[PDB]
């Protein structure tokens, strides 16, 4: 296996995938990596599975019927995953924990949003749709967006969202568009 986190690729006491090589803090996997469970499969190895059983869930769907989507496991485990692979970023370091707004010339958001509110809610069952756990998410880069107005620092908003949006497309198999 990986001698690294394969999220923040730092060493430390990690636990090892028994189905493919990568590595994780126990909370840096999402969800926190199971108590006992030998063997064990990380959420990339999950989420494979899933690809594997069901070939035609790689067929292009459409943004819309995917929000819609009621958050039964396996679409708990989709939006698990696509949480994850924002943190594998390290510019989710910048929105990962609550935010504060003191800046002449802008008021801070009336609904703040950080990713690791969002992990909580999705740990605590709270989103009962796709919908709920993507918009939140896109919350997060349009509070950025519309706090930093032209300082460059909003570049670091378009960048994680792109990211986010990217593996959006990827996990739900979202139709591909020009
Ligand atoms: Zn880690
Ligand atoms: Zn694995
Ligand atoms: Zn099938």
């Amino acid at each position: 296996n990986s001698n690294i986190c394969e999220v923040c690729n730092k060493w430390g006491r990690l636990f090892c995938c028994d189905t493919c090589p990568r590595s994780f803090h126990e909370h840096c996997h999402i969800p926190s990596v199971e108590a006992n469970k030998n063997p064990w499969s990380c959420i990339f190895c999950r989420i494979k599975t899933i690809q594997e059983r069901c070939p035609e869930s790689q067929s292009g769907h459409q943004e819309s019927e995917v929000l819609m989507r009621q958050m039964l496991p396996e679409e708990q485990l989709k939006c698990e995953f696509l949480l994850l692979k924002v943190y594998c970023d390290s510019k989710s370091c910048f929105f990962a924990s609550e935010p504060y707004y003191n800046r002449e010339g802008s008021q801070g958001p009336q609904k703040p949003m950080w990713l690791n509110k969002v992990k909580t809610s999705l740990n605590e069952q709270m989103y009962t749709r796709v919908e709920g756990f993507v918009q939140d998410m896109r919350l997060i880069f349009h509070n950025h967006k519309e706090f930093y107005r032209e300082d460059k620092f909003t570049r670091l908003g378009i960048q994680v969202q792109d990211i986010f949006e990217k593996n959006f497309r990827n996990i739900f198999a979202i139709q591909e568009t020009s």
